[PDB]
C-alpha cells in the first residue's frame, strides 16, 4: 500500500498476529514505564490507522514513534527499526 504514511505505514508492515502482539507489548510497556494509559479495550480493537492516531493523540508524535520502535526491537522486528533509522539518517 503505497497509499499510507507515517506510523500507520509501519503498523501495516505487521501481519495479523504481530499486530495483535504489538498491542499487547504496547500496553505492557506503557504500564511498565508509567505513562497515562489507554483503555486496553480501545487498544485491542483499534485498526492500524486508529492505533497510529491513538498513539500520537496520547503521547504526541515523537514519543509515539519512540514507543513504537522500542516495541519493534522487542518483537524481533529489528528490520523495521533499522529501516526507519537508515531513512532518518540519510544512509
Ligand atoms: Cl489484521
Amino acid at each position: 500500500f503505497f497509499s499510507d504514511f507515517g506510523l500507520m505505514w509501519y503498523l501495516e508492515e505487521l501481519k495479523k498476529e504481530e499486530f495483535r502482539k504489538f498491542k499487547e507489548h504496547l500496553k505492557q510497556m506503557t504500564l511498565q514505564l508509567e505513562l497515562k494509559q489507554i483503555p486496553w479495550t480501545e487498544v485491542k480493537k483499534a485498526s492500524r490507522e486508529e492505533l497510529a492516531n491513538l498513539l500520537i493523540k496520547h503521547y504526541e508524535e515523537q514519543q509515539a514513534w519512540n514507543i513504537t520502535l522500542r516495541i519493534f526491537q522487542k518483537m524481533d522486528r529489528k528490520d523495521l527499526c533499522m529501516k526507519v533509522m537508515r531513512e532518518r539518517t540519510g544512509y
